[PDB]
């Protein structure tokens, strides 16, 4: 009673002692349901022995654990509110969530936490059945409680837990009473284990996972391990099932291991308890092993996820069933040989993506629906693997990955990024136990899931001897799954697969003592033989993911480059409400946190509500399982599938002349795994009309898969066919334009058409049709764009990074350059009026750009603008070379002939196809929450907007928001639509990068460094 | 106050929780003295900052920890006695010590200990200086406290410790007060960590090691690591010294690492704090590394232990010294290449011996004098290595080994022999932290000692993944020292050196799943490349250590067989007092323990009082560093030294004819390391007198070494030179014997001489000279001996082992065979009287042995006895074939010409030399505490005892105790001298074994299995 009081518990600061990480906590095991019937376990029916405690709980908040009154042990306080479980109290409003990347959210002082420790007091009052108390053992399972937590049952102290992403089990057989039962959980936000929880997420705390109650008999199945051994041709399989019990040893106890495929029983085995002799003292008397022979097993893979149901029944000699535990087993073997990772004897090509557990509305509380939607999006966007992102995930996630066929790289909850140096805790043996608790238990939890193929020690923890010891422990316990570790440059002895972060394809970044070579050179280093799979690459932070084509070309060309994991899947945004209560996404810094990072949480390929980014189309196109090669008139189709045959795919081809279709057809696909097929196209019609012939092929799945709908497109490709150049001549313009030369203006009139050039500025001041003005602002040049997330880097107002693109642009005066008029002349021709303008942009007496324009008004109404731009070599390369204007008329449709229909950039245009796309103006603006340059469409041959038509080769972006507004504003909900419509037509555009979000990632081939540029535009009224 | 009470502490059973192994305990480090002066640290002067708390303490004993009153926290109880510290309370009489080998001393139930937990309450009241409280940190160091212990300072709880053989340090800066300070230590005999302390010793408990108090400044030298890197010729050395501090970081702090050889400074280095960049966050700001260049360093080895003094001085920029820490560094490099362990580029030949920390009087409390005496005995008996025997030893032991030059194999305190199976705790990750605490700290304690060359994970713990993880951790932290592990058969991945236990030279013992092949076949197994060094071999249990010559021949012949460790050095006997108080040695079972083993603790090469066994001479002879080969007249001397030159050795040769010297000389030895020398002997005198010429060479050290006296002999050898057979004839016997044939007797009279044969028994009933009887019992046959410790094995009264030699002997009726007379005839010759006797030994109607004897009385007085013995093939081989008698006269001198002067056996006669030895009768009996057969001398050509002289080739043993008394009695102090003197002359003797003490270890070449034997004896009066 006295020892169960708060004073005794809080005197021993278990949240500040690295030696003490658990108290009265049961050992980890694969998930159990305690089925009392074999048929219920085989069909995965819900078990009445498994009770869910999720629901309405009583919550109280305190600024310090010592501020909690002791009367909370006896009864709930009247001021306590009613919340839901699982839920995080930071989302409710009790505490402000804090986001951080490198620095710790608390003062670094291991193993001491600050005194102001936020404390959550959870209470639940329920009723238990009397049959649960007469016999058996009743335990409580917390699937996850953030940081440390103390448990009380009926006013008596039960145990203490420290891990956040691993289940904690406590025995309540001697604590539960018959009738009313009230528990009391005291959760602390910061503990000593939070020094190992420095992951890239929002730091929330509380019971964010399910709380369950399990009842077992007096004799239990404490653990069971399953493994599969194959031969060279994978025709005979040996399933080894080792079962460990706990409790009294009796001679009549038997274990039956049954394997089922659907409803058909495949193999079975019944043996009495007692194992083989291992040591001089004998063998285990409480473990029994079973060897089941399977003839021609259906192998498991991400393409075909064949699953078997394994039921372990502990019963008596007479056949009376005591307990039954079921699991899903997939027959597969991952092994590294000759420096190659082989699954079922075939080289894997990982198309994975980093995935953070982030609910759109509930924060870190993950449910089945969001998980299923994420899996469907991954599989539809050509992803076959998923990384757990530096912590263990929901146990249901692995089951769903087994069901849908996704490779899983399970990660431990170890991260010491804030420590200086990074191995400060990972080399100290005093922290060796705690890290092991965050590893070994996880190894014991998900070793029976065929989706899990690679174990991970951690990330951004440096390299310590503890990491080597844990790597050796995992390799000794589970040799079936190769493991990896990023820390130490990923060339250390703690890894079997070279897994660097953001290693570029060709350019090297030789950091001191931790260099990041190119992957091609990394494979060619002396003494290196392990395969290379990128744990983190292609940082997609907002408008990003450039150079993905180079990455996948390097992956496909090199046999030992087996792909990588895109970082990351889902944006980490928190919803917030304004003074109307309108919902809007928010990033770090919007919750009143002083030690926070900016929008660096807002990386991913989808939004918070699983809305796909334009980069997801690029990711889908670059990860296609079908490669196409057009030779002459035939098409070579090469499948990248390793285990499945092309039985649910057909090829659909279409030939188009400048967006107008001419011929089409459907050819079924019959391709062997990693095979070749030849498709002979029929006679392709080639008209004499001017234009370019484009051939587009797509792969359509006719039937509905478990993860895709009917008519889903999995791959596509486009080629340029024969071109017929336009050699016809325009008709002679009977009407001639009339030019009036004012003192300050040049006005050209052609019937309805009218133009007015301002002689003081040298730009096209106004356009007129009838009596309606068409320009709110003059058509000027634009050598700057809104800075992207990759351009800013890690540069803030208080910290200036000289290597960032935006800092070099503003340092050279690109955003502050004022145009100075040099020449502005006008003269009439025989059938046209020529306007010659020449300007120069200067900053502090230094000329940066010189623009010379020639305007030609034809008698047919066309405006021919030829622009020549000279850029200084010493100045930083401009991000844009082209024009800028604000039209005075808004339109509801935009019809452009060019590459689309998605947002594409010079380094991200492979996914876009050349066609005629008619889209609403609302879809022209990509709703990035952090405002930046967006909506650009490259390869545009024609652009129709309202009464205006632009022709030529250019990159256009059209939106309701100016570039200066996108520069000034920091949130998308604060953006307001301006009058008219802003249009930016650029002759040349500069890349976006995407290798990393802290260094210049744009390759030299996509930089505007030629020096002299020229582009021609034709503006007419349609 | 309330939390400091006993109720709060004992509510949390920290001795029953594997997760909690330490509370408020400082990190491990190399030993510190906190010198405030550089000259004091260089000369290793005692430091006044280091206080010793050893002395008189107040002790109380309680049967349970819950029985301790709380008033013990405030003041000592009046009923508490005054004991010494360090000391074990089992020796005082509070508790009975228990010895056990395999089974646990408690009921096996991890991690629960029995409720009846013996508890010792220690208290010390002292005074501290005020200057220690104004500044700096004061800590208390327990060098060793057995099992768990709780600490209180001035009534306030300080910490909790669990390890027994490793130091535990607690901070007392906030607990100590000015003036009187009283501490309170509560020590528990059994804890959860005792499951890892199942070593082969007496289970004592209490504070058995030193208690010390250390004072450090506010800025400390927390740790320092030293390492040496060499080139291929070991001419240039790089000493790397890494220093870690604790406390405030200041810019003026400097570290000076100075190296001294005697008084001469060799190298120095001063650098500011700050290390190299290691990770992306930078490097350590509190560690500084120093690289010192040494030109032509004096390498350290067991032959020449060259030592340097390394002084690390933390001071300021102006030169004000803050702290100084000194250590001993030896320049050496142990590395395994090509499957060979090389020290300084030379293949080591380990001559080690297992050594248990066992004081002759104080139990486990070890002091400097006993350690120095043990080291001197080891070095004088040709031992160059010593194993820590399954636990860390005194920190002074490693320093003394560095000073005297002994290789040390440091072992961790891990042993789970009683667990079924043996890896039950070593594969469970829940016990992974605790084992790491018993490893990593030890790695941090003795990594700066050049004597330590091999780390050890443990012994008899099976094989678990925790062992692999710990092996990888040690290999990552300290790659300079190769490690080994016995568990799992010593072919597992957790070892680098194959170290089996009691692996025989040629015969295999294929145990299931843990086979013990022969070492020669073990080296030749497929896929095996690691060298083989026996961790335990040649079990010397009492009369043992047979076949050592075969072991060392195998070691010398095979390059990859690099020797082994004899088991063990010192007997584990406890002194006890009888009702006179006379001291006598006692083994397990004499302290009222029901779960105990018998004298299996009483193994070793020396007694409790360091009295050498006769097997120590064999160990010394078989481990000589000089090998001799006699060819013709010259002698080849080959040195086995690897680094030293023969500068303190001279060869002394002597030629003897039947024990009478003829020529001698001294030749100095000038032999290179592993070199060859040729000694040409002068003209050896060969007289025509009958006899055998023996050449004996010895190696004598003239000067006094630090471990040997002047005139010490290190090696010796003997050879048989040319033999002159006796062809002369005995003189004609003028007097003839007179024979009287009685009905029941045959009486032969020859002047003074008289003999009487009993016709009913057929044996020599009596001998007479004058009127004095010479035989108390008739001279009969003896086919049995007292069973040795190797013959009994693990067989007791309640457990019968059918493979034990003694059980086969008593099952066949060897000890119960009754002699049946077959023939007894007498007849006079021309000058002699012939007596022909023939007997037969039977048991249950089955004849075992048949003896036929011929007695001849010559007129000169000689008795010629020719004995022929026939032994059945199916019966077990007898241990002895020869005669037995009890003379009626005791004598004070025994003069025998034969092999001696030590106790030698047919498999242990290599150390004995053939000469004439005159020794007292008291030295004829080896004082083995467990009575067995002893005192046998083989190769005896003549034996003079009183008026009797025996001639021939025989093995004799003479003592005051009969063989039946040695069989019946179980202690040496209960033995009583019988009337007369018992003499056993045997024509043939059977081996003793010694490979192990639980299986028949005698080779087939030393077994009496010929079937027919013959021997001749000549008995006369001199």
């Amino acid at each position: 009673m006295i020892t169960d009081s708060l004073a005794v518990v809080l005197q021993r600061r278990d949240w500040e002692n690295p030696g003490v990480t658990q108290l009265n906590r049961l050992a980890a095991h694969p998930p159990f349901a305690s089925w009392r019937n074999s048929e219920e376990a085989r069909t995965d029916r819900p078990s009445q022995q498994l009770r869910s405690l999720n629901g309405e709980w009583r919550f109280a908040w305190f600024p310090a654990p010592e501020a909690v009154p002791e009367s909370w042990l006896e009864c709930d306080l009247p001021e306590a509110d009613t919340v839901v479980v699982p839920s995080n109290w930071q989302m409710h409003g009790y505490d402000a969530p804090i986001y951080t990347n490198v620095t710790y959210p608390i003062t670094v002082n291991p193993p001491f936490v600050p005194t102001e420790n936020p404390t959550g007091c959870y209470s639940l009052t329920f009723n238990v059945d009397e049959s649960w108390l007469q016999e058996g053992q009743t335990r409580i399972i917390f699937d996850g409680v953030n940081s440390a937590f103390h448990l009380w049952c009926n006013g008596r102290w039960v145990g203490y837990g420290q891990d956040s992403r691993l289940p904690s089990e406590f025995d309540l057989s001697a604590f539960l009473r018959a009738g009313e039962n009230r528990l009391a959980v005291m959760v602390l936000r910061w503990s000593d284990g939070s020094y190992l929880e420095d992951q890239d997420m929002w730091r929330m705390s509380g019971i964010f996972r399910d709380v369950s109650l399990l009842h077992k008999p007096t004799t239990q199945i404490s653990d069971f391990h399953v493994a599969t051994r194959f031969n060279d041709d994978f025709s005979r399989a040996v399933l080894e099932a080792e079962v460990q019990m706990c409790g009294e040893l009796r001679d009549y106890l038997r274990v039956t291991v049954s394997l089922w495929q659907g409803e058909t029983q495949v193999a079975s085995g019944t043996a009495p308890f007692g194992g083989e002799i291992i040591d001089e003292r004998g063998g285990y008397a409480d473990r029994v092993t079973l060897r089941l022979n399977v003839e021609n097993p259906k192998l498991w893979s991400a393409e075909i996820p064949n699953l078997y149901r394994a039921v372990v029944e502990l019963h008596t000699a007479d056949g009376t069933l005591i307990e039954a535990e079921a699991c899903d087993v997939g027959f597969r073997e991952v092994r590294i040989e000759n420096g190659l990772l082989l699954l079922n004897g075939k080289p894997l090509l990982i198309r994975g993506v980093n995935r953070h557990e982030h609910h759109p509305l509930h924060g870190q509380v993950m449910d089945e629906q969001t998980m299923v939607q994420d899996i469907l999006l991954m599989k539809q966007n050509n992803f076959n693997a998923v990384r757990c992102s530096h912590y263990p995930n929901h146990p249901l996630w692995y089951t769903l990955c087994d069901r849908y066929g996704l490779y899983v790289v399970d990660e431990a909850n170890i991260e010491t990024h804030g420590m200086v140096p990074m191995n400060r805790l990972t080399d100290d043996p005093r922290w060796l136990p705690a890290m092991s608790e965050r590893v070994t238990r996880m190894v014991q939890r998900d070793r029976n899931h065929p989706s899990v193929i690679i174990w991970s020690l951690g990330n951004e923890s440096g390299h310590g001897a503890n990491h080597d010891a844990l790597y050796r422990w995992i390799k000794s316990v589970d040799p079936s799954r190769p493991v990896q570790y990023e820390g130490g440059g990923a060339d250390t002895t703690a890894t079997d697969i070279i897994c660097p972060m953001y290693a570029r394809v060709d350019e090297d970044q030789p950091f001191p003592a931790v260099p990041k070579w190119s992957i091609k050179k990394w494979l060619s280093l002396p003494g290196e033989t392990r395969p290379l799979i990128l744990c983190e690459y292609a940082h997609a932070m907002g408008n990003s993911l450039g150079g993905f084509a180079k990455y996948w070309q390097a992956f496909r060309q090199y046999p030992r480059l087996q792909g990588g994991f895109v970082w990351d899947w889902v944006d980490q945004s928190l919803i917030k409400y304004d003074e109307n209560g309108n919902p809007w996404s928010a990033y770090g810094g919007d919750f009143g946190d002083t030690p926070n990072d900016r929008q660096f949480c807002m990386n991913g390929l989808v939004f918070a509500d699983r809305t796909p980014h334009p980069a997801l189309t690029e990711a889908k196109h670059q990860q296609q399982f079908f490669q196409f090669r057009l030779s002459g008139q035939t098409i070579e189709v090469t499948s990248e599938y390793l285990f499945r045959h092309s039985d649910n795919e057909l090829l659909h081809w279409m030939v188009a002349l400048d967006g107008k279709p001419l011929a089409s057809g459907e050819v079924p696909l019959d391709v062997a795994p990693q095979g070749k097929q030849l498709i002979e196209l029929p006679e392709l019609p080639q008209p004499e009309s001017a234009g370019q012939l484009w051939l587009t092929v797509r792969v359509v799945q006719p039937n509905a898969t478990a993860w895709s709908e009917a008519g889903h497109i999995s791959a596509w490709q486009q080629w340029r066919l024969a071109e017929n150049l336009s050699v016809t001549l325009p008709a002679a313009s009977h009407a001639i334009p009339h030019l009036t030369t004012s003192e300050m203006d040049f006005c050209i009139e052609l019937g309805n058409k009218r133009w007015q050039f301002n002689r003081q500025s040298g730009f096209l001041s106004q356009m007129w049709i009838g009596d309606k003005k068409q320009l709110l602002t003059p058509l000027r040049d634009q050598f700057t764009r809104a800075p992207l997330d990759n351009d800013i880097g890690v540069s803030e107002a208080t910290r200036i990074d000289p290597n960032a693109w935006v800092e070099r642009w503003k340092a050279a005066g690109h955003y502050q350059a004022e145009a100075a008029l040099l020449q502005c002349t006008a003269d009439t021709l025989a059938d046209a009026v020529l306007i010659t303008t020449a300007h120069a942009w200067q900053h502090q007496g230094k000329t940066l750009f010189i623009s010379r324009k020639t305007y030609r008004i034809d008698g047919s109404g066309q405006m021919a603008i030829t622009v020549d731009v000279e850029v200084a070599s010493d100045t930083p390369h401009p991000a844009r070379i082209g024009l800028n204007c604000q039209l005075a008329q808004v339109a509801e449709r935009v019809n452009w002939l060019g590459l689309g229909p998605q947002e594409n950039y010079p380094d991200r245009l492979t996914a876009a196809c050349f066609d005629r796309w008619d889209l609403p103006l609302s879809d022209m603006y990509t709703p990035y929450v952090f405002p930046s340059e967006n909506g650009l469409r490259c390869g545009t041959r024609e652009l129709n907007y309202g009464p205006h038509q632009w022709r030529g080769d250019f990159q256009f972006n059209i939106s309701r928001y100016s570039q200066q507004q996108l520069m000034e504003t920091s949130h998308r909900h604060l953006l307001h639509a301006e009058e008219g419509t802003w249009l930016n037509i650029d002759g040349f555009h500069m890349g976006i990068g995407g290798d990393d979000s802290w260094s210049p990632s744009v390759s030299a081939e996509f930089q505007l460094s030629a020096g002299r540029y020229h582009y021609q535009l034709v503006w007419c009224q349609k």
